[PDB]
């Protein structure tokens, strides 16, 4: 596939290792940055020239925040950047509000082990990789 | 001394991270990976494990999870060393888990080197607690 500069952002290092373990088989991926905090993510985002961001939803960093506020900030300040949300919060209202921000993918940590590789493969082909929130939201 | 390790976490990405961390440790031998407590307990006897790196919150209605599961493993597999790997930052839960006489805790919020340090302590015949744990415990 086309070569891709990836930044990964999660406040759990073991999750960051897990992303690297899953992506080490994929040669076209270049992990140009790893961050545990949204301040360090935003300060480094201009300097790295990244095509994709694999971001955690619940994260420390008071200056730029986390979740919806952070994704809203990133898309307004870094419009070329593609965002894959990696979260364990599968709440219908949070997933749908995240979907309304026009992001490229959501991967649940509760889901299948091959979802994060498959989401990057979908992004390369210009397609979406997201779970449906509305049915559970409506309940 | 070589040590067979089983790991238990209900997020596959966490299991991948634990394996990636344990690549660097050559006297560790990852011998099983499990996403629930039922599959863990059913496979525990046939694997000849010396150490178990286990998550606190997992699915499993048969043998339960957290403090119930740790208690089940210590009574039925007393030779097994248990390292608890949790994102729970509640002093009551961590103190209750420590009172079971487990070999070590690792916080998912803590330092990247805490899991390697836990195993290094365990190889020298000692228990381990991160600074993140000892700071919040009172
Ligand atoms: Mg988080
Ligand atoms: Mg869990």
């Amino acid at each position: 596939m086309n070569n891709m500069n990836v930044i990964i952002a999660d406040d759990h290092p073991i999750v960051l290792f897990g992303i690297r373990k899953s992506l080490e088989q994929i040669e076209w991926v270049n992990v140009v940055g790893e961050f545990e905090d949204s301040t360090a993510l935003i300060n480094n985002l201009p300097k790295l020239d990244a095509h994709v961001l694999i971001t955690d939803l619940s994260m420390p960093g008071d200056k730029y925040g986390d979740g919806i506020t952070l994704i809203k900030y990133i898309k307004r300040h870094f419009p070329s950047l593609s965002i894959i949300v990696l979260t364990m919060n599968n709440n219908p209202a949070i997933l749908s509000a995240v979907l309304d921000l026009d992001i490229e993918g959501i991967v649940l940590k509760q889901g299948a082990p091959t979802d994060l590789p498959k989401a990057l493969a979908a992004l390369q082909k210009g397609k979406k990789f997201t779970p449906e929130s509305v049915s559970r939201l409506l309940e």
